[PDB]
Parts: structure tokens; C-alpha cells; sequence
């Protein structure tokens, strides 16, 4: 009755072609999601992976989401609630970097019960390693445009 989610994102530049990988497991079966983008960043792909995986759930679910992304971890544990208080802007009044994706992720997280597993390394986390392989394979064959990517 719980959904296990494992995500990763990767890009070949800063900005360059990138992609994500997401694996969803529920009631012993798995589903895989992966897509590649022409010009993006590692952080956007790491964040997009989690949003996409949470979007495939079409009803409230109890979720264990495992990701080794430091970026996603800081957003969830330190940044998002402060950014909402400040209307999604930094102190210089610019929109937060990647606000499009943070808002997409935030929408999805507010419908579920999520236990976040912040993993550190591929050893002993085979699904996270597989999600990394998926993301890298998608970066090698991009088909989509990452419309919200902006320089700097």
C-alpha cells in the first residue's frame, strides 16, 4: 500500500543536454519514466524527476521518495517554506531560480504523505543507480525543450 519512488537527473553541461529517470514501485510492480531535454542543468533535471514521479500518482498516496539530490534536499528541508513566505523571491526581489519547477514540485507534494529518503552514494541503492543510468541515457537522446530554463 505504499509507493516507493526513486529519482535522479543529469546534464552534460551548464547548460547542456540532460534528462531524468524515475522508478515507481507499488504492490510489487514497477513503472519507469525518463525524458531528455536539449538544454538544461543537473539541478533542473534532479528537480524535474521528482515532480514528474509525483505527478504520475492520481490520488492521495503514502510515498517513500528516495533521491540523492542535495538540491532537492535543501529545497524540501530548508528553502521552500521560506520562499513561500517571501512570495517566491530572493532578497534582491528576483524570482527564485527554477521557481517554475519548485512550484510544480510543491503542487505535487501537497497531495500526498511523503517520507523523503536522502541517499548519499550509489552503493547499496540499486534503484537510485538505475535512475541515474536512465537520466544519463535520456541526456544522450534529448527530444524535448526545457522551456523554463533561463541563463544564470
Amino acid at each position: 500500500k505504499q509507493v516507493e519512488i526513486f529519482t535522479d537527473g543529469s546534464a552534460l553541461g551548464n547548460p547542456g543536454p540532460g534528462g531524468y529517470g524515475a522508478i515507481l514501485r507499488y504492490r510489487g510492480r514497477e513503472k519507469t519514466f525518463s525524458a531528455g531535454y536539449t538544454r538544461t542543468t543537473n539541478n533542473r533535471m534532479e528537480l524535474m524527476a521528482a515532480a514528474v514521479a509525483l505527478e504520475a500518482l492520481k490520488e492521495h498516496a503514502e510515498v517513500i521518495l528516495s533521491t540523492d539530490s542535495q538540491y532537492v534536499r535543501q529545497g524540501i528541508t530548508q528553502w521552500i517554506h521560506n520562499w513561500k513566505k517571501r512570495g517566491w523571491k530572493t532578497a534582491d526581489k528576483k524570482p527564485v531560480k527554477n521557481v517554475d519547477l519548485w512550484q510544480r514540485l510543491d503542487a505535487a507534494l501537497g497531495q500526498h504523505q511523503i517520507k523523503w529518503e536522502w541517499v548519499k552514494g550509489h552503493a547499496g541503492h540499486p534503484e537510485n543507480e538505475r535512475a541515474d543510468e536512465l537520466a544519463r541515457a535520456a541526456a544522450m537522446n534529448p527530444t524535448l525543450e526545457d522551456t523554463g530554463y533561463q541563463v544564470e
